[PDB]
């Protein structure tokens, strides 16, 4: 088996709902990336890449057809260029990391791109056919996010709770109160913030240029004027007896990520920068109703594989799809809910989470955070709609 | 070390026609169909150790949104411990959910796999982008059967977006396949299929969807060459390519089970070849029925296999005129007997996600009936690809 | 400075075809158009550029009756360019209310010759779908225009509620109290009375025929399509209320969802004479009434009683009566009402929507049609036509055998 | 043996400000914008028995949003007026808010009501978008048609005989088969534009006007469409809506608009019952065709159809409220009926161009602009006039009391 390494890494702002990237087609927003790693790594031979992995959790609207493959060419990488759409909803772009990783590990590929995207703003409508000649039950659907086209044996078997409905099942089930989410949240904001006007996300960042020209170059979704006390006045979205709110939640959102992954081999002959070694990746499910939790499995079943311990990681990054669970997947873990090695830059609360970019981002940031503190190995895991985790283990050369 | 890799057993629906036998079936449930004959084939198997269901799906749109892979299992009764992921290389990508399975045994990440593909056609749903202005004018329904949809201006400008029929027209023109040997390669087809049907093999390769639909219902037995020949080109009468030799919109489903060593031991599993590796290349949008020959001359070289040396090519059949070229650029004959023996996707049909995971399970099976060794499955994608896997009978 | 007698000449009508049915193919501009072309073959006397306009009622518009059917169908049936339209909407009492306000158009000395009539294609009444109200809105929804509330006004549905049509008869059932025996009972007449009246021809003589393509050939659709004739007492008991077992309206005491089209032609004295017209009658009057929405059945009562208390006409003066059937709650209730006997022999004597279905802008010119037709073969002379209106509205027309 | 027609008055009338597509009204459905005339005239009229009004007859072209299903009954329950009153929704596309006021006259003429109120809506912000049924089972052929203004399930058999002409195609129709200038068109735009200007800043569409209130809450005040400071050099400079080689504008044309107007007629026996104050009798309306493909020129056969018959030269005439649905089509019914492109009595406050022009409404505003303009001058007689698409015009005459 070959080693595998994370090279460079680029990435979009990430934009609020109807916000700064509402305008950017999901295909030409997945091309920033590409077109920014093209620019940033003059000794690579373009032609060489052996596939571009790219998550994406929609692939209704302008995502429709293999983005990866409409993103390549978009970006002017060769014809001869292959590439790929992978779905785990949230996980989707650190899926396309970590499918990068064994294809290259299995010796089938020397030169990849793994990333993601996702235009939560542009999402479509969509409507089934008729059933029927002069069918009275036509019907249109969001598909910005959440449930659509409800299977009725899916709802009596699982149920088809909304994502902050499972949120509320995870606080319950697990007891994490909404004071605890609540300061888990500012944290967050609190930590974006302070890495914001450090220049952190800065150097992750290349700018989106819309057509005088638009330059769209910094993250819009966080609230640094969150306090503690505007938190606490906050309704739960789903009744008194609740917890998750607007505020302990993360939102939805639009933005693309792409990093190169390389052999050795390819490395040397690509002149490229060798950043960190991938080390693997593993998947978990459990129960829809509670997939918050999904991290949980997933993170055990890699670490037992790599006989790493967490505590033995110099940054978990940690979606932050609502507090709840990431409070309820530390706590599972043994991890402190503050403890300084999670999410030290902030997170999904505060950044935002285009679904398909998202994974892709975790690992970018972590490897980042590697590289500013001189940590050794990280981790990035996160949950899935619908009952899943996913984890990927990543070492600092 | 990297490890060995197996395929077990494999099963897959009927293929519908568009509107037809199983125009009815929600994709997810289509899906769960092949996994739960898995479950009802194969009680060695400890359920809960399965590491991950990968399918592909070409639309994701309609009731296969959001995962289908994931949906299906649960609604299969699979333990909800397993985790699933879809994946899109449109009409390559139940083949690429088996060779994206296989990397992730050889790399020692896991062990026992269901990797499959579906397609429902016929309930694709329509589309609309949202208003970007409040009270725009401007809203508007996209089909999501086939094809374009929120085509990019760019794509458009730089590489045309041609119609896959219009662009089995300029494989035609560009590598001279004359309408005479389309049209034979589509009789042959239709021959080999009805054959096959009749002599029980796709039977062995079908478990039933329940009104019971258990034979495929694309193939047109009653095909002659003056028949064919006297079909209108889809494109215009300078041109070439017609409904009958070329494939169709299609709906179905398919999964196999692949396993390490460990695993097949384990779970009481018959080992039936081993995977040997997979390839993709890119082309041209505008020839992308060419994709297949990049891809197998790419996987070919790694493995240090020449194309002669496969008892069967399972070549699908998106168009009878990108068949016969990529045949001709690979240096085999138009007829070749080790070529879709069995009839390939003219007479079949060709549910996007689901073809490709067809193509691997059905080498596999002709490789049993006939004793041959190696087989190739390879295929071409929309928007300019090609996608290649190489199996060697145990 | 006299108001002008108006007269009703020539008039015929398509089958009325079930939903997605006989006439479910025939686009709405089209099937409007039929009648017109039956008109202009069945009276060759008339000098076509001089119809003064064509009314007709429609209660949908958002299909292919879209941009005023009145003058689409026009220009389709091959009538002159120079001939003016106008398309009137009051839900089901459309088309009836193409008649009166011809009747109103020439009485005033404003038109002297003018065909009224009406269409409905419920069959192909599309989906609607409201303009986004911001910028990447998420709340993008379609309805249905077949019947009933769409677009529905939160003010409407608090003030007066937004009921189905089947629940405000369940309404009208309960505060005028019609037993569901009784509503079954009228049913059962409906069908049988239509039953016979298509036995002898009688529909035949209205209609002319509609023809379609099939893949072999042409066929004729010439039948009205919802009669049920083989309905029981027994059949109708069975059926549940399509509102819940406490109610008493079933789709067997109901009217339908139906297709078709009709027109006549209405006429001064001068113009009967200089166009070789047959007069048949004079029109009397029209009246029309409100009443609570929730109760919208009854509507039909306040329009009988300001037409006949203005013309100095007793109810019981009528040897026919038309009275529309959308419900047999409401047209028990409104018999009730008005003194007349739940089967009193001049009411219906041909049966009605409940048998034969309602196209709701076809259907008030059908009633004026069929009345005049029935007062010709009885020997009749004043006949009163009338029907209720979605959200709480009547309408009355009386008119005179010459 | 028959009795006398009755005398019909126009008595009191008010309108919404007209907004602009997308614009200061587009917030408000059309039921409630409808509303709003009714409500003010309840207001404005105290002396009314209100539970005597016989009928309301409302114009609206579209009907298939918010003013589905009989938008005058609507309207009218949402304005406060008592369940026993009827209501009828009457549609000739950009003539309906006149045949409702035409409508009434005859009702009231013939001796069938006595008091009845007259008007039209159109929120063309809001019209929706249609969407054919399924033909067949899992059928790919579905489409969304925007309801705004002009074709939508076109009839292939229309389009074959008469064609589906836009109505700025139309227009371009009239500029070519009756020689009416790019630089005539221009003209006639910029006088609708000045003469506009000048009579809003003299407070003479205030008089007409009720505001609308919208939620934020705010009022709407004013006519939001003009663009008082317009200049021939800037509309010499667009471009044909049609291509390079037309005429018409987006500024020689009028827009697309939302508002709605109202008014009461009343026969003489109403008036002293409900101590209302006679404005003008009714004189009479006529309708006309033309060929679709120049629809335009639809007011020169009802114009003639209806002085013919009252026996009124078009000269006789105080006012003109002329429709400006394009200047192409404004002038070459100017010319037809023998009346100077700049003739001092057609639209002296300006039309459409300035204005704007939702379809239901805008009938019923020539009608009560024109008494209003009668009123104002001293003048007699009244003609308002307008074209319609699909190839009609209507006019109705009025005199001032
Ligand atoms: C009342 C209404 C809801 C019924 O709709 P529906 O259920 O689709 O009507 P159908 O004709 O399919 O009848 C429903 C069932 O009752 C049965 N039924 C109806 N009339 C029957 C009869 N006379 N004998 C036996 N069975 C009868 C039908 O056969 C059907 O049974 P099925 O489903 O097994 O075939 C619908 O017709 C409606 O909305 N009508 C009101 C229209 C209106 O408001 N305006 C028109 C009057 S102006
Ligand atoms: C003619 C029509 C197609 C134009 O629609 P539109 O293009 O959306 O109109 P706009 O208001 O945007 O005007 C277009 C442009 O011309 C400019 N323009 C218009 N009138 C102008 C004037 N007087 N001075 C300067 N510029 C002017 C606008 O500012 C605008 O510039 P921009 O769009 O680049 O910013 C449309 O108004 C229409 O269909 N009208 C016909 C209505 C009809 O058929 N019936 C109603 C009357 S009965
Ligand atoms: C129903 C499948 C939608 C995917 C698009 C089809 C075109 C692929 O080549
Ligand atoms: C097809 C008709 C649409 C009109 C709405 C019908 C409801 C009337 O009571
Ligand atoms: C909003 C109005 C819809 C009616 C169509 C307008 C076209 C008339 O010429
Ligand atoms: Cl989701
Ligand atoms: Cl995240
Ligand atoms: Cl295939
Ligand atoms: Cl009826
Ligand atoms: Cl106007
Ligand atoms: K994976
Ligand atoms: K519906
Ligand atoms: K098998």
């Amino acid at each position: 088996m070959h080693d595998v390494f994370i090279c460079d890494a680029i990435r979009t702002p990430i934009g609020r709902f109807g916000g700064a990237l509402a305008s950017v087609r999901a295909d030409d927003l997945a091309a920033v990336p590409l077109k920014a790693l093209i620019e940033r790594n003059p000794g690579v031979q373009w032609d060489q890449v052996d596939e571009v992995f790219f998550g994406c959790a929609n692939q209704a609207g302008e995502d429709n057809r293999n983005v990866a493959r409409m993103a390549l060419l978009l970006a002017g990488l060769p014809e001869s260029i292959p590439g790929v759409t992978l779905n785990r909803l949230s996980a989707s772009g650190m899926d396309a990391v970590g499918t990068a990783f064994r294809a290259i590990a299995s010796g089938e590929m020397e030169l990849v791109i793994a990333g993601g995207v996702e235009s939560m703003s542009r999402a479509p409508f969509v409507m089934g056919k008729a059933e029927s000649a002069y069918s009275r039950n036509m019907k249109l659907e969001d598909t910005t996010i959440g449930w659509r086209f409800i299977n009725p044996l899916m709802k009596s078997q699982y149920g088809v709770d909304s994502m902050p409905e499972t949120a509320d099942n995870v606080a319950d089930d697990y007891q994490v109160s909404r004071a605890d989410q609540d300061a888990f949240a500012l944290r967050s904001q609190q930590k974006a913030a302070a890495a914001q006007a450090a220049g952190f996300f800065a150097e992750e960042i290349v700018p989106v240029r819309i057509a005088g020209e638009i330059i769209v170059e910094r993250d819009e979704h966080l609230r640094p004027e969150t306090t503690l006390e505007a938190l606490t006045k906050l309704k739960p979205v789903n009744g008194p007896d609740k917890t998750v709110t607007a505020g302990n939640a993360s939102g939805v959102n639009d933005g693309a990520a792409a990093m190169i992954l390389a052999s050795a081999a390819a490395v040397k002959k690509h002149g490229l920068t060798p950043r960190a070694r991938v080390l693997g990746m593993a998947s978990g499910g459990v129960a829809p109703r509670v997939m918050g939790i999904g991290p949980v499995p997933a993170v055990r079943k890699l670490t037992e594989r790599l006989g790493i311990a967490v505590s033995d990681f110099d940054v978990i990054e940690l979606n932050e799809a609502f507090a709840s669970q990431g409070l309820a997947v530390l706590r599972e873990l043994g991890v402190a809910d503050d403890a300084p090695q999670v999410n030290p830059n902030g997170g999904a609360i505060a950044l935002g989470a285009p679904l398909g970019m998202s994974g892709a981002r975790l690992v970018l940031t972590a490897l980042h955070q590697l590289e500013k503190s001189g940590g050794r190995k990280g981790l990035a895991t996160m949950c899935v709609g619908v009952g899943q985790g996913l984890a990927l283990a990543i070492e600092r050369v």
